[PDB]
């Protein structure tokens, strides 16, 4: 019984997990694309318009890293529910 | 036994987890430290349209990191409590 506990736990917090991952990238997504229109809104002021491009490359290179980061873990987290779903069906 | 491997595994994902929600927070902490400073300085300048885009911006940012040190505040919880229950499992 514990072990299907465990295992049913995880398995909504591995969920929700993924879920405000695909949330929180939306919105930072949105607000990289905003710096972007801004951007063009500026250039059509010059520590400004460079200012503006290195915050976007900074969450670009943010939002890159961590969908590498977020992909390794919640494979890491899928095998050890495997194991687990394995275990208490066994 | 296997259960020990699999307590093992999930501790350094957790400690992993953990790790890169700190380095998370201060990443984008010190972006919006930057993007206020773009607002201001625009604000110094100052047509009037990018203030607000920017300011909107930032006010959206802070809502964001508030709302996140929130979720992670309860999913770190979450995770402790059935770590404390696997841990003892094994025992």
């Amino acid at each position: 019984g514990t072990l299907n506990q465990l295992f049913h736990n995880l398995n909504e917090i591995v969920e929700d997990l993924n879920k405000n991952w695909h949330r929180e990238r939306r919105t930072l997504h949105d607000f990289a694309d905003e710096l972007h229109q801004l951007v063009k809104h500026v250039h059509h002021l010059q520590d400004i318009v460079n200012q503006l491009d290195k915050l976007f490359r900074d969450l670009d290179n943010h939002l890159q890293r961590k969908d590498d980061t977020v992909h390794h873990r919640h494979h890491q987290l899928n095998k050890l529910l495997a194991q687990l779903d394995n275990l208490v069906h066994r």
